[PDB]
């Protein structure tokens, strides 16, 4: 897909988990939302569009879906342990990294 729908998909899927009642659900979105991590990797943002693939600024963008893919990892990861609470608690952070981008390329 492009970024625009990536990004709807991360945000729908983030609200799930909040909302999650069972393992499978948040295992399942946070599934979803990897995917889209991963396309949204490839995608070039609006604000960078003049910038060769090389830059500083295209790079450090690639760069936050590297981190968030492993945070969600990480979170996959305690989801498939069963742990719901700590799992949710490890999307929470995510956020963290989404905003940090936000503000430097939305
Ligand atoms: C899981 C955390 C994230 C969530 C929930 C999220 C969600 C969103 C939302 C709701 C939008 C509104 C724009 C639209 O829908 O038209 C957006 C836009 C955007 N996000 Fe994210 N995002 C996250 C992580 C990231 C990361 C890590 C990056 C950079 C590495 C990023 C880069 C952008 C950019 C460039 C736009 C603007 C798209 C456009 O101009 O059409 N986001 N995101
Ligand atoms: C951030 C960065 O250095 N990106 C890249 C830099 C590259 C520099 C030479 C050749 N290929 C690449 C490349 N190919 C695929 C994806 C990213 C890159």
């Amino acid at each position: 897909a492009d970024l625009e729908d990536n990004m709807e998909t991360l945000n729908d899927n983030l609200k799930v988990i909040e909302k999650a009642d069972n393992a499978a659900q948040v295992k399942d979105a946070l599934t979803k939302m990897r995917a889209a991590a991963l396309d949204a990797q490839k995608a070039t943002p609006p604000k960078l569009e003049d910038k060769s693939p090389d830059s500083p600024e295209m790079c450090d963008f690639a760069a936050g879906f590297a981190i968030l893919v492993g945070q969600i990892d990480d979170a996959l990861k305690l989801a498939n342990e069963g742990k719901v609470k700590e799992a949710q608690a490890a999307a929470e952070q995510l956020k963290t990294t989404c905003n940090a981008c936000h503000q430097k390329y939305r």
